[PDB]
């Protein structure tokens, strides 16, 4: 699989998260939450406060230490009082695998992120568990089949993986 090494610095992102009993009882929500964000101004909102430290916005997936799975549509931002009521997280540093799916959202998104799921499966010490990972959007047409959406998957110590050496 093709695949980008990417390296982040402590970022704060600022959106709204919520919470779904796991991974994928999340899978049926997560739509509709992004549609309610849409539909309630959150995402033309959250646009605005974007500084551009990732350049689009954001999906994560965060893992809850009870099992359950969060979702997050945040953008990087800063300054806390324009911040608002807002749902604000610390993602701290890490490197990525970032792929590539192109194609119209959602579905392209989908079927990367199963390619992805079934490719990592042979890096079980080098990826992040804990950690979040995410989709990025950046600005286009969602629904061209040139868009790219990007999928930032968390690892450690991948150099020292068997298959680079
Ligand atoms: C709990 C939460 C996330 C993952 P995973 C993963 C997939 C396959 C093999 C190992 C790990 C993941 C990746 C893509 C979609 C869904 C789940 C995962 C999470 C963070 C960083 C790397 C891998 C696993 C368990």
């Amino acid at each position: 699989m093709e695949y980008q090494l990417q390296q982040l610095a402590s970022l704060t992102l600022v959106g709204i998260k919520e919470t779904y009993e796991n991974g994928r009882q999340a899978q049926q929500h997560i739509a509709g939450f992004w549609q309610r964000c849409y539909q309630e101004g959150v995402i033309a909102d959250l646009q605005l406060k974007n500084n551009g430290d990732l350049a689009g916005i954001l999906g994560l997936c965060i893992p809850e230490l009870d099992g359950k799975m969060s979702y997050m549509i945040a953008v990087t931002g800063d300054n806390s009082a324009d911040i608002a009521k807002y749902d604000v997280i610390t993602l701290a540093s890490s490197k990525y695998m970032v792929f590539e799916a192109q194609g119209a959202v959602p579905k392209a998104v989908q079927q990367k992120m199963e390619e992805v799921h079934h490719y990592i499966h042979q890096y079980q010490a080098n990826t992040v568990k804990s950690a979040p990972f995410f989709e990025l959007y950046q600005d286009g047409d969602t629904t061209s089949e040139k868009y790219i959406t990007e999928i930032w998957m968390p690892v450690k110590g991948l150099e020292h993986h068997h298959h680079h050496h």
